[PDB]
């Protein structure tokens, strides 16, 4: 029994809380029920107004790359893409730019960011791309900064999806169309997760989200230990609202709520989407919640807390005294909502170049045999539909980027499909950026952008073009979307065919991959004719113009992989996606904390490219490890505080105090200016413990040839602790702590031991 | 009986002739036969060397937009496209730029320009686009300047195709593969042409070519009065080499020569391609011509004249003392010629911008209801595959731009198909130019570039996109090629469908047409939803960036139609293309001189847009006609002279003396700077005579609002004459000459009468 704990406003929201409570205390039962459930409107979800007290409808709006379904905005790169920069500044600026467009379109609550659900159990996850690293620490850091960027713009965050939401297949959102109900077919997948794993792996990034001041959290579609996340008392009432001390609200995923009373008692604050979407995704608390309070079944006290948690965000971001503008676009779509759209342009100068910079900083060089950077080649060939436009238009796939035909030539993969996608004012195609440069060089350039397998002449055109080209670019992609997991690592479209042809007719093939996750290139990776391989992830609207400068040496590539690139899907955590028709599907997380590189490291498995890998046009030599135990500091800068119990607690100190700081020195040992992502790993001693765990990163920007720079890694008490299942608290174990530093999770030239 | 007249070198080539004759006089019979017939080589045709006297192989090379089948060059706009500028300066510069690329690739003889074959009898002609105006006077002027531009670059011209070559269908070039010979199937079409028509219509532009110093002329595939052009004594020996006093050589079209002895006796100088193309197109004079001289059948004298005519060009352009570089590309193609290609880059700074300027000057505004120039629209839609790249690459259609599949999306129509096409280093697509501008405006832009009739989702994508666009661009094309005539005026690809959809979903549709000739837009032209219509012809490699500035008002459109745009194919000269299986096909030119606008004017037929029509963004008011009879001048500036007999000949004067000059004044009466093409027409009195005939044009560049400029029209004796069939000479008739001036062939606000 995990009772609903009362909100008190915590640290930064004290005055907002007090206002929220004053306002909530005035409300009738109808009004409590109005604000805690969704109504029909232009946004993804809309809270009911409390019209007597001048509380307007709040506009809740997808999604984690910025406002979805909206014109007059910019298409930012996806979370995956910022992760790959390993650049905290970029992580924040991105979220801050997303925030002004959210705010300036009229959004009260952004359904963003993705802060560790899905985190990365399976590399086939259809929506893994919406997140950031397959790693609790790095996801933590990027989640914190993404939240800060959105809240600093005046927009309230719904960080998602809590929790253990690690596969799309059989997620089974509630839907009751006709009598054809989901409860009659299959329950959602049940993530069965042990207590140590839940704390050390899945909760980690959500602790960071909380600490950054996420105003809300979204409970996920999956069950946990066979109880829906949105009505799991242990999950919401104890882990989130007691141990993490979460003062904000729990919003249901759309169809995440499966009942009225348990949801009300077990931690849910907001029923979405309520009356939207024809009430087809369940509507368990409108009029129904009024009757439940009035007849004695759910206490008014309990619903008052829900309403206070909703209204805290509103007052803390000054949305009362500085209201967002009206929201003007029908993002639901006819015939579900028949309403006209207005028009607003929210693209500010500076945004296009920030989107660019994220691209240039993210693009990750995996193989370079000598063909890059390019100098001034005269004859360029380009292969792949990914090099050009969607032939039906950049937004032809619709409001959620998922409605084009299975075989359509969608063009450059600038984002993925689903609630996490967004419209584009244009797309700067790789081919167009490459042409621009080729003109500057008085060169020629030609591209085969048809489906090579089904267009008459395409193979003959490729055979004729490639042999006289000084360089051949092949552009490959792999679309995935929310709602399904990728069946395998296979390339999308005619990727396999394009690669076969290109190696047959050219011995200087440069391969660029725009993708939602890892793909299968085993057939080509080791061919000498493939001279370079880059992965550019999901770069948003500035696809071409962020990549070409890297290709041409204007700026050296500095991105590194945010997950592990294994040679086979068999090399990962088993049963990453469970396929069953069983009424009550089960997914046992028997691996525990061992996901991504932790699996590979513990199991002695060699990846093709490891977590934290990415090449430069230069080399960096790591020297002079320092662990400085006198460089400690009190945690003063968290927006909100958790109540995570820890052994070393003395009433005055924090789990997030920095206990020591570690330094290293990098030197540019090669022939060109370059940026380097230094990483730090710690092997924390214990039973059945990861070979090593990321606990720092620091990116040196534009280090000249011969120059050196210090890299600095503040280490927090938490960074060195384990969860005691027996004592239910964090503690620093006894033993030798190996501290490693270098350029990847497997290129760790500096090691030392720390023993407390 | 029309004897072969001996070359004497004429006016400018006197010293070259003397050298040519000295060299020819040394040759053996083998060597005479070597240089007058084609050999295997990298070029379209190659004359045999005279190796003992250090006379190298000459490289004869297509085509009239510049060197075909070659990399490292530029794709110039087609002749049609320069005609539409009505800009003499552009006409010359184009040809001069074509010349340096020809010369710098190693070409001795350019198979260019097209100087009145085809001229424009039928608007369905598959290769009409290679020419310039459907008008003897204007074609004359552009032919003269095109020749001058090429010869001034050091390249010898083969002006083509002499003569009455007015349809591709049943042109029936000689070809003897196996025993499957063309003589066994069908003779070439027989242009049956009367003497007055041949002189006043078809010979006119070739007189100009001669006068500009065309070094060679190509005899055509067709028969005339049932005798092959290439062996028509009256045509070659008398009309060309006696009356026009042509001092240069007659090169056969490739398969234009049908026999050995008549060709030798009746005016042919050079048998092409001889041993090239497997000797499959006839090889009537190699070893065969040696035996004919040696056995007494053809006089050595006669073949000496052929060789002197070939070598005159060589010496006059200093190709002996300043040889072209070696020619490096296999332009024939395997398996016909199995030879590797080298590489040379010949693109000079300044050429891309000249190609652009020709585009900007040519694009012709046909309808403007108020939607242009654009200001700064925020939402742009674009329709049509013509807006983007060929999906297989810009040169995927091969060496003659004619080998892509019937349904391939070839992209922007930057040139036509056949021997007159050329490769492209890139193509600047309309969409890419429009995107560039749209970015500058912080606008959005989306394009449906699939085949709207056969791609799943394309019609739904168009329906969704168009209604919220501030403006919809539809890009339409119509490919034709040498070897076939267009069956009708129908749009290519899915043009009809695109236009239907666009008017259904948008009321501000702007239509841009890239075409080889007139098309059928009757279904849409009068729809209020079509707010503007432009025809951009064949703009070459700078398609997009020449059009967008005109669209946006950066420069006002100043092009005008070089032919008549009739509402129906039935409105033109009858039997424009004759289709028959008759062994000896006949085409009687019963219309006489009445082709294009002369037909329409005489027959009282209203075109949709007349010859010489094109709108501005301003208006020009024409005032103050002056005919100044004291402004006469002696013809001093012709490179070579004709021997056209004329009644007013006194031993001292010329048919090309300017006898008076006529002036008018234009004033910019509208609201914007603009350029205007003033035209002058003369109605020459007589029996069965054209309502009026173009005899001048003058383009005022960038006339500011309120300002005025004088327009000046020098009139030549020839410009006012008729051919006397009875007396076989030119004469100025008696009667009233109406002299009209204005902005089109039907907008002639200034008239006066001249009576000698
Ligand atoms: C699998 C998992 O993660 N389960 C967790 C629960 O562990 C967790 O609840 C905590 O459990 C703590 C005890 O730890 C041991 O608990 C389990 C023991 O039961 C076993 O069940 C299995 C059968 O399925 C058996 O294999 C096992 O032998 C044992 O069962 C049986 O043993 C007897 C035979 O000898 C038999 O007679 C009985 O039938 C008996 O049931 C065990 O599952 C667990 O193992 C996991 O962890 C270890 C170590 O990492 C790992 O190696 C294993 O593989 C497993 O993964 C472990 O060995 C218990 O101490 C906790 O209780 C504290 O906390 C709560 C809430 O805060 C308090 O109410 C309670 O009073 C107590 O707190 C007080 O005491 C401590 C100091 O003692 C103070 O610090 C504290 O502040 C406070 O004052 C707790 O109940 C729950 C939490 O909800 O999540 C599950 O997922
Ligand atoms: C159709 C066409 O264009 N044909 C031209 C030929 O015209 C041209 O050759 C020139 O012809 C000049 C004569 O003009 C008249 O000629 C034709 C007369 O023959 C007719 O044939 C048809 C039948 O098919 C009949 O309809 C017609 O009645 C006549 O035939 C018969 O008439 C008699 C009945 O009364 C009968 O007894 C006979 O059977 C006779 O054959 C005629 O076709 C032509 O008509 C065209 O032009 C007019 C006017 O534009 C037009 O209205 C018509 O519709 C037609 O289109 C026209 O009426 C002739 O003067 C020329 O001869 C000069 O030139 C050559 C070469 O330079 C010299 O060798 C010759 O000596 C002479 O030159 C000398 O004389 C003049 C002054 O007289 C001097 O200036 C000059 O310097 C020199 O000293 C010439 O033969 C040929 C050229 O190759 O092309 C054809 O296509
Ligand atoms: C069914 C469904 O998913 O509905 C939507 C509407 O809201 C949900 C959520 C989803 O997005 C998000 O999840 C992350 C949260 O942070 C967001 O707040 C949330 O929006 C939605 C909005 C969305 O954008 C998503 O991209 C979409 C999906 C996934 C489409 O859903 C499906 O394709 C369903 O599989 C399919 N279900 C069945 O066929 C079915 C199974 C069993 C029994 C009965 C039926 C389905 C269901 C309804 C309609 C089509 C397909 C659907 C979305 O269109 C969108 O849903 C609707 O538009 C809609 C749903 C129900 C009634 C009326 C309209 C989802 C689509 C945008 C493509
Ligand atoms: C048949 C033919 O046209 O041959 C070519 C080779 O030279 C001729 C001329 C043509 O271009 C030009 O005309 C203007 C002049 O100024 C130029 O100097 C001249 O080159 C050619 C070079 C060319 O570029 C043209 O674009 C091409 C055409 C038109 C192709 O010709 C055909 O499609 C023929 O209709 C077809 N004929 C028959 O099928 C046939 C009819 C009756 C009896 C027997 C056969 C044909 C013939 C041969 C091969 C394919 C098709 C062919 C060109 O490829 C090119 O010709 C050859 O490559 C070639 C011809 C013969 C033997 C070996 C090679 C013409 C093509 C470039 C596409
Ligand atoms: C469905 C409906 O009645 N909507 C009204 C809306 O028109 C009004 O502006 C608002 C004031 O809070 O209250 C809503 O309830
Ligand atoms: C087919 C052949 O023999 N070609 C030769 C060529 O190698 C040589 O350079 C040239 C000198 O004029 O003479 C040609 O006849
Ligand atoms: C309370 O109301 C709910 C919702 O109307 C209903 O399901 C339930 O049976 C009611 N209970 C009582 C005790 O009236
Ligand atoms: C939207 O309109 C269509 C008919 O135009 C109708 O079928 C549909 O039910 C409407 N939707 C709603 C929610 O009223
Ligand atoms: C590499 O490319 C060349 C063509 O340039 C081809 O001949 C060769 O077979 C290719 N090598 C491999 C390993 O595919
Ligand atoms: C998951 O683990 C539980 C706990 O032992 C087990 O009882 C259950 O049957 C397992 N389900 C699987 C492997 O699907
Ligand atoms: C002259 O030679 C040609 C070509 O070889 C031949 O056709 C003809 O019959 C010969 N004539 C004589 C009279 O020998
Ligand atoms: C070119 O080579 C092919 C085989 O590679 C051969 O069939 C053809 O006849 C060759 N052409 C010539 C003109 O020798
Ligand atoms: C013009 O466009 C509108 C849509 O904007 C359409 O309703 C109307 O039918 C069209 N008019 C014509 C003449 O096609
Ligand atoms: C062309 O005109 C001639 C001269 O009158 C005539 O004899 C011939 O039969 C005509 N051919 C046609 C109309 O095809």
């Amino acid at each position: 029994q995990w009772p609903a704990p009362l909100a008190n406003g915590g640290k930064s929201w004290a005055s907002a809380f007090k206002k929220a409570k004053a306002t909530v205390t005035e409300m009738t039962v109808e009004e409590l029920a109005n604000i805690t459930s969704g109504v029909i409107g232009l946004c993804s979800g809309v809270t009911g107004a409390v019209t007597r007290l001048g509380i307007p409808e709040f506009c809740l709006q997808d999604g984690p790359i910025g406002p979805r379904g909206v014109h007059g905005s910019s298409q930012f790169p996806a979370g995956l893409t910022v992760a790959a920069t390993w650049d905290r500044t970029l992580m924040y600026a991105r979220a801050r730019g997303m925030g002004q467009e959210f705010h300036d379109q009229g959004v009260h609550l952004a359904l963003a960011p993705v802060t560790g659900g899905p985190l990365g159990r399976t590399p086939l996850n259809g929506r893994g791309w919406e997140g950031t690293f397959a790693d609790p620490y790095a996801c933590g850091e990027a989640s914190y900064l993404s939240v800060k960027g959105l809240t600093d713009a005046g927009v309230a965050t719904v960080s998602k999806h809590w929790i253990a939401y690690e596969q799309e297949t059989s997620r089974n959102l509630y839907i009751d169309i006709d009598g054809v109900s989901q409860a009659d077919i299959q329950l959602p997948i049940s993530s069965n997760v042990d207590d140590l794993t839940m704390h050390e792996l899945y909760m980690w990034s959500f602790a960071e989200a909380v600490r950054a001041g996420t105003n809300h959290i979204m409970c996920s579609y999956n069950r946990i230990n066979n109880t829906h996340s949105c009505s799991n008392a242990k999950g919401l009432n104890q882990l989130l609202k007691t141990e993490l001390n979460f003062q904000g609200g729990v919003v249901s995923d759309w169809g995440g709520q499966w009942d009225s009373v348990p949801a009300a008692e077990n931690g849910l604050d907001v029923a979405m989407p309520g009356k939207g979407f024809l009430g087809a995704l369940g509507d368990f608390w409108g009029a129904t919640l009024v009757e439940l309070i009035n007849n004695g079944t759910v206490s008014e006290d309990l619903v008052r807390d829900k309403a206070v948690r909703i209204l805290t965000g509103y007052y803390y971001l000054g949305q009362d005294t500085n209201p967002p503008p009206p929201f003007v676009y029908n993002t639901i779509g006819a015939p579900t909502l028949n309403a006209t759209s207005g028009y607003r342009n929210v693209r500010k100068p500076g945004t296009a170049e920030l989107i660019k910079e994220i691209g240039s900083a993210s693009v990750t060089l995996l193989k370079n045999t000598g063909s890059l950077p390019l100098k001034h080649p005269q004859r360029i060939a380009v292969l792949g539909n990914d090099a050009t436009y969607n032939v039906l238009g950049p937004n032809a796939c619709g409001l959620a980027n998922s409605a084009c035909d299975i075989d359509n030539l969608n063009g450059t993969l600038t984002t993925g499909g689903g609630s996490g996608s967004a419209l584009s004012p244009y797309t700067i195609t790789p081919l167009e950026a490459l042409q621009k440069r080729a003109i500057e060089d008085n060169a020629e350039i030609a591209a085969v952008v048809a489906n090579s397998n089904t267009t008459t002449g395409a193979e003959d055109a490729i055979a004729a073009l490639l042999p006289d080209a000084d360089v051949t670019f092949v552009f490959l992609n792999r679309y995935s979307e929310e709602g399904a997991d990728a069946p395998d690592f296979s390339l999308g479209g005619d990727g396999d065919n394009l690669m076969d042809l290109a190696v047959t007719y050219s011995s200087n093939v440069v391969v660029v991959i725009h993708t939602t996750g890892v793909v299968d290139i085993e057939k080509w990776a080791d061919n000498p004719n493939v001279t370079a391989i880059l992965v550019a992830y999901l770069p948003g609207q500035e696809a071409g113009n962020s990549l070409v400068p890297v290709l041409y040496g204007d700026v050296a590539p500095s991105g590194k992989l945010p997950w592990t690139w294994g040679k086979s899907i068999d090399d990962y955590v088993p049963n990453g996606v469970v396929y069953t028709d069983a009424y009550s599907p089960q997914s046992n997380f028997t691996e525990g904390v061992f996901i991504d590189y932790r699996w590979f490291d513990k199991m002695g498995i060699t990846p093709r490219y490891e977590f934290g890998f990415g090449l430069s046009y230069t080399t960096f030599t790591y020297s002079n490890l320092i662990v400085d135990h006198g460089r400690w500091a009190k945690d003063y800068s968290s927006v909100m505080e958790t109540a995570e119990p820890f052994a070393e607690w003395d009433g005055t100190n924090s789990l997030y105090d920095v206990i020591f700081t570690v330094f290293a020195t990098i030197t540019n040992t090669g022939n060109l200016t370059g940026s380097e992502v230094a990483q730090l790993y710690i092997s924390i001693p214990g039973d059945n413990q990861p070979v090593r765990q990321l606990r720092g990163f620091d990116k040196i920007k534009d280090l000249p040839v011969g120059d050196s720079a210090v890299v600095t890694f503040p280490i927090r008490r938490k960074d060195v602790s384990s969860w005691s299942v027996v004592d239910q608290l964090w503690y620093v174990p006894n033993g030798d702590f190996l501290i490693s530093v270098g350029g990847s999770s497997r290129d760790l030239p500096l090691n030392t031991t720390w023993t407390p």
